[PDB]
């Protein structure tokens, strides 16, 4: 059984950001290739995104929810990194971002 925080990083956050409108492009890793990202894995060092987190939580990978925290900012942060403020996916990561800084808030203590 994985802890109270990682059940609700799993069944609250992951749960409701997957079904919002604009999580789709966040649903597997970047493929640069596919996506024409020209240099995406020299400016990005650590990519994440949210089916990576969805599997490490289904897998029972993480020991604690503040690693399941940081793949999320890692997720959003190399958003921000690789493209300007007017983009449309930098919309998207925002209210994405938005979203799960309000659920952490509201994380639950282990018992
Ligand atoms: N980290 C990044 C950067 C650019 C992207 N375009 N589309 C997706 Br999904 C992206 C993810």
């Amino acid at each position: 059984r994985k802890t109270n925080q990682l059940q609700y990083m799993q069944n609250v956050v992951v749960k409701t950001l997957w079904k919002h409108q604009f999580a789709w492009p966040f649903y597997q890793p970047v493929d640069a290739i596919k996506l024409n990202l020209p240099d995406y894995h020299k400016i990005i060092k650590n990519p994440m995104d949210m089916g990576t987190i969805k599997k490490r939580l289904e897998n029972n990978y993480y020991w604690s929810a503040s690693e399941c925290m940081q793949d999320f900012n890692t997720m959003f942060t190399n958003c921000y990194i690789y493209n300007k403020p007017t983009d449309d996916i930098v919309l998207m990561a925002q209210a994405l971002e938005k979203i799960f800084l309000q659920k952490v808030a509201q994380m639950p203590q282990e018992e």
